[PDB]
């Protein structure tokens, strides 16, 4: 440890990694701190699902994800356990047990909200969907010139797309994917258009996909190194960053207070530039622990000195979920171009097709795969090959259907634990609603209760806003029922449902961007700079100030890119 | 990738790491292959629990374990799903889905048996309990001289405990440890002896324990390297080892066929010496895949050419489990030495004790921690400090109580604790029985069904033998019920039960050790060398041929140390 | 089933289960109010919950 | 085979059945409320020892049926409630409501 750097970044998620990639690239002397540790393998902050073993038993990855999702606010438990033996110690009240938060109203929570403390953050487990927002979902970066605003967003997203290696091709030879894609495409007759979900991934072989992650944006190795002899970067894992120190006029940050979790020691790290990328919840915790916003249960009577919008206007998407079992009609269509004779399991059985025939419903590569599966595996009653990659279908958000869709299979902290229905038949349905930012929806911090790292305990006061948010969420549920039925019936055990609020982990707005602090009720400008402070920047979904349905990380990356432009324009890196 | 080494080890679990530490240290050019990958952090093959965030969120580690336990043999599923939509594809038979094994009788399974494929193997997640076996549990290493046999086993165990860093004091200043330790010592005074579980672990601070793993045995760094400039070792993860190539005469291994899972390429690796440490299941798979024992369903009309006892006489332990809620009486005694004035919350609440007082029931270190807790947390109704380390108590196997016991808390694939009862109150009880080896209990491999790595699918034909094994298992359940009652009543939701067969993961006997192949119905001699073959050795629980109740790894490590002593004497390292 | 059909619980405390997966359009409680014949006098931790 | 073991409970003043003066039942009569815990002391010790006896005795006949593991039943489900209007010789001395002819 140096005590002095050009830039310090808190958190080694994919958004901290954007700031590192831009600024280490540009010659700045950079340090990054993470409260979490390198576990992930020799590629630091890489995607934990890039093992052969995981992609051969993908269902087990759900557990890995649950293992690193730590709930943000758990209300005090009031379950009645009245069958303890009379000799066992028995409680008289629902007292504060097992890390629970007595500030939390159980009926106004984001009970599903959780955080991950490891190097690379949530990008070590995420499902890698990186779509662009359309205008209706996107903050403005220029007003009163939509063409200029469009050109800015296109440049930034394009760059963000390179950093993540976003693509729409990785699943193009999957039979399940094309079976679902083509059917929805036919059914909607141009009313909606379908495509592959844009994924941050590169395919390495037919049975393996290198999913992207932080490591993809920046490899997190210390520099200088032989591969980058003129760059300067140090990562410090197991370091809780607790507060930034403000000067007296509140126009500059003077240091970052840290706590080394292994030695126990504390330090004050000095930098020219301080970047907070600790996630939407923890950025806000760190600012409020620093004297920004208001500590404790909200109280209009003593309105804060600084950032009165911090932790208000928060948004989290509604999420509806089901699983379907492929229709007979679609399964039989897999084999539409085949001539099948005799009885499976006899030497006289055969399966053929005519290559190139203009009337075939499917291409040759598909019929080849089907033929070989059905000829080599005559004991199997399905025409889909055993290792056919998953579907990855979306029709993106549009004003007349204002929700994102994913019609796919991926690993999440829920999603079928079942064995009785063949996995080749099962398609997941996830529709994501947009939520209006409302002042009364808040993330705040207890002035009494603390979390496991002795910081102010986060507390939500959240409900989906009535009016348009709620009308679309229900219309969205209906849309998913109507759409999914074109492909098949619901899988028993995964019937259509709203999921636990915040499970979807797309919280935004906690330290929101806009042009004017007051008129826009916001915390950072379009450079991601905290209002008032020359040298403090926030990055993450917490910046997004709009109601969005699409998955937000790519948009948050784009914002961080723009932020790094302003930093190059106003700070000089130290000589090497 | 040299094509030639002095020694090749298949398997990077603790036992393979024993051969490595011994043979790399003695100057052999050693290569090690593992089908799985470095994930675990920069300490290769280290315990995954050793993170600050896991040890602050220890209930989450259960998910990590679940995520890397892949079931060995899952029988064909016969659950009825009769609530599909009539449009959905629906089965006509219970056909083979999702990885199930049609050879498996579901009533003669070890359905809880599971394998872990990652660098370090199961040692990246185990709960670190390493006791010694008494004579009753233990194979003989010296014939006709009980005292020389004990001398040899003491020398081996001593070395193996040093490699694991085994100890019996890391939990000595736990209040809950001592609370239970003391009560049971007193209840069984003159009848049974209680102590701490011998644990491969080193305490680093009052709230942090460095659990041991394969990494403790050997750090798995490629050599030569700065701190060992003269040693030669290379680790190759993501390599499936598939066959050892027998010479026509069956007197020697000529090479190791491997499949690099990243490139897809297959290779023959050459060594002087071949060591299989792939675990009890997968060592056996590999051998049967190489022509040893008999491929397919057992058919005694066909004695196999080699190792007719391979995959017979398998043993797995009966495992009984419950959890308890500490008695009111015990919880009160925790604060027995305390002088209390007024009540909590009120102005003059004070809690004090007199160190050294002869009327004190507890030591000063206990009282100090209780006093401080009760004074610093007057809202909490219990006297146990929040970060009190876990309890870790055992009464070891004896003739009059022939089962191992563990009266503790730790993370397993089951037994995750709920949220309504305070965790400070909860104690886990696991009692492990011993299983008589019997020729009819078998692990065998399909001649046609293959697993996810296209190797012969493992199938169990297993039942707990009638007689002593069965009577003892039931007596063991009653003992748990009687012993647990001294400490507290059963926790609702963790009532006393037998756990699913094999969930215990202490599988033994699959490639069992003895003096004479024929007379003792075994596969390896006491040097762990395969009968007939000059240069093939097996390591692991599968070598153990007795009925044992205590946890096996430490015993397996001892036999490997003995195995290395043979190898050192009989093969010469190549020149550096 | 017949027995269950004629055993009517004597005292049911106020329900404090959290149902947070209702549709946003559905009417949602702000409190754990007296619902369905529950008894608000009853301390759920000092009951004979099974008396009928 | 079903195993049911039934323990005795010491009569204590503080264990009560009472009636709300506001809340009413389905028949518009005052809502019954309990305030009960198994008494500390002999009741509780006996109850636990009783669970142990069942685990010990039952084992002579057979193992537990999975899904019917030994447990304490939700309080009152046994339906053997007593002493709500208790008998004794003398109302004050024996803390009671009826004499031994069951007259109030
Ligand atoms: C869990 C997950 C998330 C996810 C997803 C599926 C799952 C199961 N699917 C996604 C998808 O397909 N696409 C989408 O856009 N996003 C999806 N997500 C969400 C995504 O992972 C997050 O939006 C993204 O990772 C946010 O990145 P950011 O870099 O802002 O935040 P992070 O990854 O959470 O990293 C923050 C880190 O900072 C640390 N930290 C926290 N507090 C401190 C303090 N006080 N001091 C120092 N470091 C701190 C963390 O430990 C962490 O690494
Ligand atoms: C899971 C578990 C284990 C466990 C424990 C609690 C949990 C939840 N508690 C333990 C305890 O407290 N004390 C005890 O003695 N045992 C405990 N266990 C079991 C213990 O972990 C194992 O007994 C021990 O790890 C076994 O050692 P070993 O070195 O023999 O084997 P392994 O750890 O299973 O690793 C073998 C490896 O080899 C690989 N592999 C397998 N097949 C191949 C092929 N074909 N080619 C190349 N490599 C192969 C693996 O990937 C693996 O890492």
């Amino acid at each position: 440890m140096d005590i002095k750097y050009d830039v310090v970044i808190v958190g080694s998620g994919p958004i901290g990694c954007t700031y590192a990639r831009e600024l280490v690239g540009a010659g700045y002397k950079v340090a990054m701190f993470d409260i979490g540790e390198i576990d992930s393998g020799l590629k630091i902050g890489a995607h934990k699902k890039n093992t052969v073993e995981y992609q051969k038993n993908i269902d087990k990855f759900v557990n890995v994800i649950q293992g690193q999702l730590m709930s943000v606010s758990v209300p005090v438990n009031t379950l009645v356990v009245d069958t303890l033996s009379p000799t066992s110690w028995q409680a008289s009240t629902f007292f504060v047990r097992n890390g629970s938060n007595p500030e939390q109203d159980p009926l106004r929570n984001l009970s599903g909200q959780a955080v991950t403390r490891v190097v690379g953050g949530m990008s070590t487990h995420w499902s890698c969907a990186t779509p662009r927002f359309d205008r209706e979902q996107r903050p403005l970066l220029v007003k009163d010139d939509a063409d200029a605003d469009d050109a800015e967003w296109d440049r930034l997203y394009t760059k963000a797309e390179s950093y993540f290696q976003t693509g729409t091709d990785q699943f193009k030879e999957s039979i399940r994917h094309n079976l679902v894609l083509n059917k929805l495409t036919e059914e909607y007759k141009g009313q909606r258009d379908f495509q592959q979900i844009p994924l941050a991934a590169t395919r390495r072989s037919p049975t393996f996909v290198e999913w992207s992650s932080a490591n993809t944006v920046f490899d997190l190795q210390n520099r200088p190194n032989t591969d980058a002899p003129e760059e300067r970067f140090n990562l410090f894992p197991a370091v809780a960053c607790e507060r930034v120190v403000r000067n007296a006029l509140n126009s500059e940050i003077e240091s970052l207070h840290i706590h080394d979790l292994i030695s126990g020691d504390r330090f004050e790290i000095k930098a020219d530039v301080y970047v907070l990328t600790a996630g939407a919840v923890h950025n806000t915790q760190l600012l409020v622990n620093s004297g920004f916003g208001q500590l404790g249960r909200p109280n209009p009577a003593n309105p804060p000195e600084l950032l009165p919008s911090l932790g208000s206007y928060i948004t989290e998407q509604s999420l509806v979920f089901c699983q379907t079992v492929m229709s007979t009609e679609l399964i039989d269509s897999v084999k539409s171009d085949m001539t099948i004779r005799g009885t499976p399991g006899e030497l006289t059985y055969s399966v053929t097709y005519t290559p190139g025939a203009s009337t075939n419903k499917h291409p040759d590569w598909w019929n080849e795969k089907v033929k070989n599966h059905m000829m080599q595996h005559q004991e199997d009653p399905l025409p889909i090959p055993f290792e056919d990659p998953e579907p990855q279908v979306t029709t993106l958000f549009q004003p007349s259907h204002p929700w994102h869709t994913q019609i796919h299979r991926d690993a999440f902290s829920y999603g079928a634990v079942q064995q009785s229905i063949d996995s080749r038949l099962i398609v997941d349905w996830r529709f994501f609603g947009r939520t209006e930012p409302k002042e009364e929806n808040k993330l705040w911090f207890s002035d009494k209760i603390t979390d496991a790292y002795n910081m102010p305990q986060p507390t939500f006061d959240f409900r989906f806003p009535a009016g348009r948010t709620s009308k679309e969420a229900e219309d969205m549920m209906t849309d998913m029922c109507v759409m999914s039925a074109k492909i098949g019936g619901f899988l028993p055990g995964s019937l259509p449902q709203f999921m636990e609020p915040g499970l979807v982990l797309h919280l935004g707005g906690t330290h929101r961007m806009g042009f004017d602090e007051k008129e826009d009720n916001c915390c950072v400008n379009t450079d991601s700079r905290v209002f008032g402070f020359k040298n403090l920047f926030l990055g993450g979904c917490g910046n997004i100030p709009t109601a969005y349905g699409a998955n937000p990380t790519l948009t948050a990356m784009s914002l961080a890119i723009k932020s790094c432009e302003y930093i190059k324009q106003n700070f000089t890196p130290s000589p090497f």
